[PDB]
C-alpha cells in the first residue's frame, strides 16, 4: 500500500518518491517522468508563440515554457478548448505563472497552484492506504526539566517513553528501579538509543499527541545542542518542520507521523484537551497528571523518580492506546478523499471535500477553478439567511412526535441538480426553479456535484450492505467507519457551497438548498396540520415536533406513521420524511430552547444554562424543576421546589457539601489561598471552593471549611447559583425571577 508522496530535485529536475509497504516490506518507487503543467485558455490560438517565449528567474536560472499542446476539457458543463503548459521543474509555476496571466491576449490560467506530490497522486489515479497490510506502530512521549522564564529547550529531556503491542519502556539517565525503565549514562546516551529502538523495530506510524508543536521540536533544539543527528526518517533524514497557518506540522520521511491532538481537537467536543482528559473521555478510565514542577523537584532532590517514571510509561502508553483508536478512521478518511493519512489528519473539512473534488475532476475531464483572489474573497464573506426555524408554541404539551427528513439538504442536492454547472443554463429544455429566490438548475444534464454526491450516496449503501455481511469484527469496524465518513462527506457538500475559499464556491446554489429546505419544511407542516389535525409545536431547519392535543399516545403514533405514508408518496425523487421519536411530555421555551422526556422518563434538553461556575445546588434544583415539570406535568410544584430552595438557602438548612463549585472576583480571591498553600496555578478544572460571606463587594476552598469558622453566601447562592439555572425555564411559564425568591 502508498503511505504518501514527496519530490526531490536532482540537478534541477523532480523526481517523485512514493513510499510504500508491501508484503511486509518498506519500499521507495521513483518516478522522473512526471511532468508538472498548468492550463491557459487564450483569445487566439495564435498567441501560443507569444506565450512560449514568456521567461522568469528561479534562482539565477532562466524558467521558461518546455512544451504546450492544445486540450479540449468541460469547464461547468461547457466545452473548452485550453493550452497545457508544460515546465521542468512544480517551482517554476509561481515564479512565472503572474507573467503568464499578465498577458494580454490570456483569459485566464488554471491549476497552476496544485502541489506536485498531490497532482501525481490524483493523475495517476492512486490512492494511499489501499489494501489489507498491517502497519506497524510505535508511541512516544517525553519528560523535560522545566523552569519558569527560560528559553525553549533550555532543559534537558529527563525521559524518553515508548510503547507498542510488546508493552511501554521509559529510556533515562537516572537511577530508578523500575522493571520498564532502561538506564543510560547521558541525555545524548538517552537521545541515541531512542534513534536505535525506532532504527529496530521499523515502525510505519509514529504516534505523539502534540509531537507537531512540542515534542519534535524540543528533541529538535537538544540534538543541535548536544550534536546528534536526529535521523528518524527512513532515507535517513531528520524530521521535516512545515507550517500550518499559526501552528506548525512535522513529517518524518519513510513513515507517518500521526498527531493524535488535531485529530481529536476534531472529532469530540471537550472543554480541556490535555492527554489525561481525552484519555479519560474516551476508555472511561482515569488518568493522573504529573506537573512540571513535580518533575523537576523530583529530578533535583532525587525522590519521587518512580512517580515520574510511572507517569512517563502512562503517557506513551494511552497515547499508543488512543493511536490504535483513532487510526484506523483516519486510514479510511484517507482512501476516501485519496490523499495521504499526514495531510487527511491535518485537514479542514472545507479541504477534504477539495480534494475529493480535484481528484473527481481529473477523472471526468472536468477543469478545476481557481482559488478566490484577495478581492474576490473579501466579495464572499456576506451575510446568510438559511433555515426556517419556527417561534414555538408556549406551555406544557402531552405525546409529542418528532419527524425529521433523512438528508435533506444532500437529498435537495440530488432532486433538483443544484449545481454551478446548471445554475442559469441558457438554452435549457427542463428546469428546477429555486422558491423564493428563484434560481434555475438545468435538468438535461446530471451536475458535477449531484452526479458524486449521487455515487456517495450509493457507495454508502454497497458498504452498510457489506458491513451487515461481514462476521469479522476488524472489516465490520474498518466499513463501519467508512461508512460514517462518506455520510460526513456528504453533509459537507452544503457548507461548501458557501465556503468563501472554494474553488466550486457558489453561493446562488446554497442559498437556493436553504429556501427548497425552507419550503418543504413549511409544506409538511401545513399538510400534517390541515389533513391531520396535528399541532406542529416547534420545528428547526429539517424537523419538527407535532401532536394532537386531545388524542391519546397510541392514537399519536397511529396517525404519525399514516401521515409519513401519505406525504412520502407526494415528496420528490430522494426526499423522504422519518419517524425519529416519541415524547410523553414537552416544553419549548424558545427558538433553539426546549425540553422534553421518553417513555423510559428520560429528560432531554437543548438550550439550557447547563457554564464552569456552577455548584451541585443550582445543577439539583434545575434538575427537580425539569422533573416536576416533564415527569409529573406540575409547573405550580416546580416554582414551589424554587421557593423552599431559596427559603432553606436563606435560614442555611443547606449542607455546604451541596455548594460546591467547580473550576473574576471568587475566582481570583480562591487562587491567592491556594497560591499561598505551595500549590501552583495551573490550567485545570480542579479547583473545589465555597463562597462565603466575605463583606467586600470571599472564596475559599472546600476542604477548609468549617461551620464554626465559615458562614457561606446566601445571598451569592440565591442570586448567582439557583436563580440563574432555573430562570430560563420558569420565565417561559410566566415567572420572573422575583417570583420565586421566600
Amino acid at each position: 500500500m502508498i503511505l504518501d508522496t514527496d519530490y526531490i530535485t536532482e540537478d534541477g529536475k523532480p523526481v517523485i518518491r512514493i513510499f510504500k509497504k508491501e508484503n511486509g516490506e518498506f519500499k521507495i518507487d521513483y518516478d522522473r517522468n512526471f511532468e508538472p503543467y498548468i492550463y491557459a485558455l487564450l483569445k487566439d490560438d495564435s498567441a501560443i508563440e507569444d506565450v512560449k517565449k514568456i521567461t522568469a528567474e528561479r534562482h539565477g536560472t532562466t524558467v521558461r515554457v518546455v512544451r504546450a499542446e492544445k486540450v479540449k476539457k468541460k469547464f461547468l458543463g461547457r466545452p473548452i478548448e485550453v493550452w497545457k503548459l508544460y515546465f521542468t521543474h512544480p517551482q517554476d509555476q509561481p515564479a512565472i505563472r503572474d507573467k503568464i496571466k499578465e498577458h494580454p491576449a490570456v483569459v485566464d490560467i488554471y491549476e497552476y497552484d496544485i502541489p506536485f506530490a498531490k497532482r501525481y497522486l490524483i493523475d495517476k489515479g492512486l490512492i494511499p492506504m489501499e489494501g489489507d497490510e498491517e502497519l506497524k506502530m510505535l508511541a512516544f512521549a517525553i519528560a523535560t526539566l522545566y523552569h519558569e522564564g527560560e528559553e525553549f529547550a533550555e532543559g534537558p529531556i529527563l525521559m524518553i517513553s515508548y510503547a507498542d503491542e510488546e508493552g511501554a519502556r521509559v529510556i533515562t539517565w537516572k537511577n530508578i528501579d523500575l522493571p520498564y525503565v532502561d538506564v543510560v549514562s547521558t541525555e545524548k546516551e538517552m537521545i541515541k538509543r531512542f534513534l536505535k529502538v525506532v532504527k529496530e523495530k521499523d515502525p510505519d506510524v509514529l504516534i505523539t499527541y502534540n509531537g507537531d508543536n512540542f515534542d519534535f521540536a524540543y528533541l529538535k533544539k537538544r540534538s543541535e545542542k548536544l550534536g546528534v543527528k536526529f535521523i528518524l526518517g527512513r532515507e535517513g533524514s531528520e524530521p521535516k518542520i512545515q507550517r500550518m497557518g499559526d501552528r506548525f506540522a512535522v513529517e518524518v520521511k519513510g513513515r507517518i507521523h500521526f498527531d493524535l491532538y488535531p485529530v481529536i481537537r476534531r472529532t469530540i467536543n471537550l472543554p480541556t484537551y490535555t492527554l489525561e482528559a481525552v484519555y479519560e473521555a474516551i476508555f472511561g478510565q482515569p488518568k493522573e497528571k504529573v506537573y512540571a514542577e513535580e518533575i523537576a523537584q523530583a529530578w533535583e532532590t532525587g525522590e519521587g523518580l518512580e512517580r515520574v517514571a510511572r507517569y512517563s510509561m502512562e503517557d506513551a502508553k494511552v497515547t499508543y492506546e488512543l493511536g490504535k483508536e483513532f487510526f484506523p478512521m483516519e486510514a479510511q478518511l484517507s482512501r476516501l478523499v485519496g490523499q495521504s493519512l499526514w495531510d487527511v489528519s491535518r485537514s479542514s473539512t472545507g479541504n477534504l471535500v477539495e480534494w475529493f473534488l480535484l481528484r473527481k475532476a481529473y477523472e471526468r475531464n472536468e477543469l478545476a477553478p481557481n482559488k478566490p483572489d484577495e478581492r474576490e474573497l473579501a466579495r464572499r464573506r456576506e451575510s446568510y439567511a438559511g433555515g426556517y426555524v419556527k417561534e414555538p408554541e408556549r406551555g406544557l404539551w402531552e405525546n409529542i412526535v418528532y419527524l425529521d427528513f433523512r438528508s435533506l439538504y444532500p437529498s435537495i442536492i440530488i432532486t433538483h441538480n443544484v449545481s454551478p454547472d446548471t445554475l442559469n443554463r441558457e438554452g435549457c429544455e427542463e428546469y428546477d426553479v429555486a422558491p423564493q429566490v428563484g434560481h434555475k438548475f438545468c435538468k438535461d444534464f446530471p451536475g458535477f456535484i449531484p452526479s458524486l454526491l449521487g455515487d456517495l450516496l450509493e457507495e454508502r449503501q454497497k458498504v452498510k450492505k457489506k458491513m451487515k455481511a461481514t462476521i469479522d469484527p476488524i472489516e465490520k469496524k474498518l466499513l463501519d467507519y467508512r461508512q460514517r465518513l462518506i455520510k460526513i462527506l456528504a453533509n459537507s457538500f452544503y457548507g461548501y457551497y458557501g465556503y468563501a475559499k472554494a474553488r466550486w464556491y457558489c453561493k446562488e446554489c446554497a442559498e437556493s438548498v436553504t429556501a427548497w429546505g425552507r419550503q418543504y419544511i413549511e409544506t409538511t407542516i401545513r399538510e400534517i396540520e390541515e389533513k391531520f389535525g396535528f399541532k406542529v409545536l416547534y420545528a428547526d431547519t429539517d424537523g419538527f415536533f407535532a401532536t394532537i392535543p386531545g388524542a391519546d399516545a397510541e392514537t399519536v403514533k397511529k396517525k404519525a406513521k399514516e401521515f409519513l405514508d401519505y406525504i412520502n408518496a407526494k415528496l420528490p425523487g430522494l426526499l423522504e420524511l422519518e419517524y425519529e421519536g416519541f415524547y410523553k411530555r414537552g416544553f419549548f421555551v424558545t427558538k433553539k430552547k426546549y425540553a422534553v422526556i421518553d417513555e423510559e422518563d428520560k429528560i432531554t434538553t437543548r438550550g439550557l444554562e447547563i457554564r464552569r461556575d456552577w455548584s451541585e445546588i443550582a445543577k439539583e434544583t434545575q434538575a427537580r424543576v425539569l422533573e416536576a415539570i416533564l415527569k409529573h406535568g406540575d409547573v405550580e410544584e416546580a416554582v414551589r421546589i424554587v421557593k423552599e430552595v431559596t427559603e432553606k438557602l436563606s435560614k442555611y438548612e443547606v449542607p455546604p457539601e451541596k455548594l460546591v463549585i467547580y473550576e473574576t472576583g471568587p475566582h481570583v480571591a480562591v487562587a491567592k489561598r491556594l497560591a499561598a498553600r505551595g500549590i501552583k496555578i495551573r490550567p485545570g478544572t480542579v479547583i473545589s471552593y465555597i463562597v462565603l460571606k466575605g463583606s467586600g463587594r470571599r472564596a475559599i476552598p472546600f476542604d477548609e471549611f468549617d461551620p464554626a469558622k465559615h458562614k457561606y453566601d446566601a445571598e451569592y447562592y440565591i442570586e448567582n447559583q439557583v436563580l440563574p439555572a432555573v430562570e430560563r425555564i420558569l420565565r417561559a411559564f410566566g415567572y420572573r425571577k422575583e417570583d420565586l425568591r421566600y
